[PDB]
């Protein structure tokens, strides 16, 4: 076995919390306390160990506590095969982000993927089938990245090459009529596009085929992801031939290319649409059923980084625990045996926790 | 004592999922329950529509067709202060044709639906007008005031329009030449308009301000102040002769970068308004139940100036606001809600039981 665990933390000027060390128990960590009390600040600390960002999507800025000019994380974790892993962040108001692991700085911020798993529940989640295809496309690729340092890897050099290519853009339209040496570009970007849109397809039949049992089970309802990708195909097929697809697109789409100095081809701007029962679930369905839509989403999350690195990662449940009722909170407690659980809630009188905590003033306090 | 705004009976014609129906409620609290995705919200949209010309949601009209159906029909009976029994008809044929009529007259144009029937709508996703974009507040802003005031709702229209007007001629000026001269007055237009924009704005986020203090304070203890920017730079100003120079002359500077993205912008189409709670910006830094208290705050200050501005009293749609509640509130603002007619949707018919109540269930109200 040996799965994920945060064993400590260690925070020192972040956002509302005092400086402070705790010390969790493997099993349900229950975190209780009242809107000015830190529940999600702690949250917010623990994946900052996993991710190296904020999932409020926060400026690294607003995660320094008021009038300070820096903020330290550390934090002390078993892997399945590490007895102890030792994830440091430290940013201060210089603009530094640093970020150890086992006394060794990372090279680029990017290389904290993968040494603390971790799934993170958020009401919020209901924004995946909310918002735009942005919202969407950016979750699709914090969950590969987790999984495959080579999507990484693609996905940032794709992007230096979108960047460049939007560059040279400029000055076509504007220095001189005609470079064809757009070309080169063209080829690179097709031919990282293609690997992108090879794996990010690999990804969403995952997500079908496990969200559909969940969508099934949860509530009789037909799940379908259809991929909306720049080859603009319905299968997918070949690396080869999406390569082939992409690269064409890239020249045809020249000239509106041309108007908008943008790049309008590629895995930059694809999306998935999440079909319950035929109809598009971000256009027609009930609060509720967006709801369950995005439970199912981060089920399946969950599920699918279990089965592609063989690790079982702590799962962080942020306001959750309030839209359900006595035997509903238990079944689902039951659900989260093999896992360590950081789960914040407002009453203490209600879930048995495996230890927990009260947090009044930004400070955390064991067994009460 | 002025007879309040009460909505007596609606006809419902291929509604969403909405059977064909016609339904009477209650002078009081109509409590309207079910499962959910059975069209409670859809309910409470076409109640709106009546109000406010639109989906509250956003949707667009051909999406609150029927699916597979060529038409969509509202009726509504409503009495207000000078009213017995006026007439509202809503239609909307997927050939884009929209159709309002007010007692058997069709309107001109679909804004003037404005004011004859009054409700504010108190929902979840109203948390959004804390945290979003500088979009949905300001449109949140314009609609508030719009139903008060007839007046701004035709300044803001003319405004948008010699807008739209002014960035055509962009892309006439660094496009194709010439323009110069032409541009002069645009400038002269916008700030015009403009100016009574931003005194309205004004007026209205004084009285947002001290409204929805007294409330904040009573509910959370917080204290809230508001920042409005607008678009002159002239914070903490009030005589619009001035105002039209600033904008003419902030329009002027703002002329190269203007030509360079192809839009406008200066004015108050690119304003918004800070949301401050104990000297910090709740856009960024406020929990989320310091939320959830900064919406309600909002929507409540919403309705105590409508009423005193407008000499009416809304009808108050409650979309599915209940579910999150101790019964120490739900069986409280029951209290609160008497004189008004209210909408609210649940899931359960065992206690919030209010003066009526229908059960909804595959797009069908019936009466207990
Ligand atoms: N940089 C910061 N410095 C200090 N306090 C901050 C900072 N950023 C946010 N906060 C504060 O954190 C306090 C509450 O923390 P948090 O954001 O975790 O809410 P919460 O206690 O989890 O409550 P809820 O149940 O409402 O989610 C808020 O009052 C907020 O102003
Ligand atoms: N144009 C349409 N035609 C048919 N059905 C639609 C249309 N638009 C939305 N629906 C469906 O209406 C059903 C219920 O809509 P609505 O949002 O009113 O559900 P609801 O009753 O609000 O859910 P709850 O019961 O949680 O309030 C959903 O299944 C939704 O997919
Ligand atoms: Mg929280
Ligand atoms: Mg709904």
């Amino acid at each position: 076995y040996y799965s994920m665990y945060l064993k400590e933390i260690f925070v020192d000027n972040f956002r509302n919390l005092k400086k402070q060390k705790l010390e969790f128990c493997e099993g349900v960590n229950l975190i209780y306390g009242l809107n000015a009390q830190g529940k999600s600040n702690l949250l917010e600390a623990i994946r900052l160990l996993s991710m190296g960002r904020s999932f409020r999507g926060s400026k690294m800025s607003e995660l320094v506590k008021f009038d300070e000019e820096y903020f330290y994380v550390r934090g002390l974790v078993r892997s399945a095969d590490f007895y102890e892993k030792k994830i440091e962040f430290g940013y201060k108001v210089n603009g530094n982000k640093v970020i150890k692991v086992n006394g060794n700085k990372l090279k680029s911020t990017g290389e904290i993927l993968g040494h603390f798993l971790t799934v993170i529940f958020s009401p919020e989640d209901i924004e995946i089938i909310k918002e735009g295809p942005s919202r969407r496309r950016k979750y699709l690729d914090a969950c590969i990245s987790v999984i495959d340092k080579n999507y990484f890897f693609d996905l940032l050099q794709y992007n230096k090459t979108l960047s460049n290519r939007n560059s040279l853009l400029k000055k076509i339209k504007e220095e001189g009529k005609g470079e064809d040496l757009l070309e080169i570009f063209d080829e690179k970007l097709a031919e990282y596009g293609a690997r992108i849109i090879k794996v990010r397809n690999n990804y969403l039949e995952k997500l079908k085929n496990s969200m559909s049992k969940f969508l099934m089970e949860i509530s009789n309802e037909k799940l379908e992801i259809i991929y909306l990708n720049s080859a603009g195909v319905k299968e997918v097929h070949e690396e080869n031939l999406i390569r082939e697809k992409l690269k064409n697109r890239l020249t045809k789409s020249l000239t509106l290319d041309l108007k908008y100095l943008s790049t309008q081809v590629g895995p930059h701007r694809e999306d998935f649409k999440i079909l319950i029962n035929g109809y598009d679930s971000r256009v027609y369905s009930s609060q509720g059923q967006k709801r369950t839509a995005a439970l199912c989403l981060k089920l399946s999350e969950l599920e699918i980084l279990e089965e592609e690195t063989g690790e079982k990662p702590v799962l962080l449940l942020d306001d959750v625990m309030s839209e359900l009722d006595d035997n509903r909170k238990k079944y689902i407690l039951k659900k989260l045996e093999g896992f360590q659980s950081f789960i914040t809630h407002t009453s203490k009188s209600d879930v048995e926790g495996d230890c927990c905590f009260k947090i009044y003033d930004g400070i955390v306090d064991k067994l009460a």
